[PDB]
């Protein structure tokens, strides 16, 4: 149907917008702390601590399968990146502080993304 097609075109345009968002977020992480999964072969106890690991590469894979139906879903995954880091690592560490800074800077990006998604429909 043509109604199904129109829904598909909308999902594709949201995907495009969320790609630009993901690139902007990732530019706020020049050290590439959040780029890839934590290796279970180097924080071997990681999964006893953190139940739902997340990273930017994992988000990109979901994005390319048009796997985010709305901005809220994408935001949840970004918040897992930040939140997991703030739990596993202590307040005094470079990792925790990098997560605080990424959350602050990503706030700006996400705030406009919401206005654009709302505005475009
Ligand atoms: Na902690």
């Amino acid at each position: 149907s043509m109604e199904q097609v129109a829904m598909e075109l909308r999902l594709t345009e949201l995907t495009r917008l969320l790609r630009s968002v993901l690139d902007q977020l990732q530019d706020k992480d020049p050290a590439r702390i959040f780029a890839q999964p934590v290796s279970l072969k180097e924080v071997p106890d990681y999964l006893d601590h953190i139940k739902h690991p997340m990273d930017f590469a994992t988000m990109r894979k979901r994005l390319e399968a048009q796997g985010y139906k709305n901005l809220h879903e994408f935001e949840e995954d970004f918040d897992l990146i930040i939140d997991n880091c703030m739990k596993y690592n202590a307040r005094d560490t470079v990792f925790y502080r990098a997560a605080v800074r990424l959350r602050d800077q990503g706030g700006v990006v996400l705030r406009q993304a919401r206005r654009e998604v709302d505005s475009i429909g």
